């Protein structure tokens, strides 16, 4: 296969496997390490899928951020790990990291911005960013900080894509897909533009940057789709699967259009595939591009803060 798989290194795997320690320690069991009943140790498997990018209820909108429910869902599938990535805050970060270690998960510590680059001017992209480390978790604080220091108008709060030159340490990119610089750039051809924004990646963020796949059943979502895996291919970019979560269960689809149009004083951003979709869906989902699960689980093999 010509599509990479990103491998957590030995140093990396140590600390996950210190990470998880931390996990059972403080919360009294692991779903990572869990042996279902009536099987055995010897025949545990690994994960095949963790969501890396998650919002609560209120993520973009006025409103608290309660992660419990999350964690609850993420404990009923089994899930052994789990990101939330809110924008541009860490808002539930306290409260998640102690449920997901009651409930026995490994917790990942993200946050979603919309980005300014002077390549594509005043328009704003998508970008996950994931905290691999304590390093990574300090910078993570000090990009939001930044991003609300210099003010915003109705557009929220933004990041320059430069700043995360000097605060890349212990950071890991998801592209952000059709919504973000490189998906955009492939999206209307521009060649010489997608040059110029992945060359940056490669620079700052090697093998901390993967073209992020997502399959919700929205406009413009598979037309990216083939362009990333071609350009994967041709570049050895790693491509990871995310479901962009933005409630707990499809049926919840309903609740969330309205709260959305509230904020906004009323536009289908949203899809009712946008729920929190068991691994089994995922793989199924995904069944044509292993490599953009596999990348999943390596992902949160490497991302330990504490
Ligand atoms: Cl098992």
């Amino acid at each position: 296969s010509k599509l990479r798989v990103v491998f957590a290194t030995d140093e990396e795997i140590a600390a996950h496997e210190a990470r998880l320690d931390l996990v059972q320690k403080k919360g009294g069991s692991c779903l990572w390490r869990a042996t279902r009943e009536s099987g055995s140790i010897g025949s545990m498997s690994e994960p095949r899928f963790v969501h890396l990018r998650v919002h609560s209820d209120y993520s973009m909108i006025d409103g608290p951020a309660k992660t419990a429910p999350l964690v609850k869902k993420a404990a009923a599938l089994g899930m052994p790990a789990l990101a939330i990535t809110d924008f541009t805050n860490l808002c539930g970060l306290v409260k998640f990291y102690g449920a997901g270690h009651g409930a026995g998960i490994k917790p990942i510590v993200g946050a979603d911005f919309n980005v300014q680059c002077d390549l594509l001017g005043d328009e704003l992209t998508h970008l996950t960013v994931l905290a691999a480390n304590n390093t990574g978790y300090q910078n993570l604080t000090l990009l939001i900080s930044k991003a609300y220091q210099r003010g915003y108008g109705a557009a929220g709060p933004i990041i320059d894509r430069d700043w995360l030159i000097e605060l890349n340490e212990g950071l890991i990119l998801l592209s952000g897909g059709r919504m973000g610089d490189v998906g955009r750039s492939l999206l209307r051809g521009n060649s010489a533009l997608v040059d110029e924004c992945v060359a940056f990646y490669e620079e700052h963020f090697p093998d901390r940057y993967f073209l992020e796949l997502i399959r919700t059943g929205r406009p413009d979502e598979e037309s990216y789709l083939h362009a990333a895996v071609e350009l994967a291919e041709a570049r050895g970019l790693p491509v990871v699967a995310t479901n962009d979560v933005r409630f707990i269960d499809s049926s919840d689809f309903d609740a969330h259009e309205i709260r959305v149009a509230i904020h906004d004083g009323f536009p289908r951003n949203y899809s009712p595939q946008q729920y929190m979709r068991s691994e089994e869906e995922m793989c199924e989902l995904f069944a044509d591009i292993p490599e953009a699960l596999a990348n999943t689980v390596e992902i949160a093999k490497r991302c330990n803060v504490t």
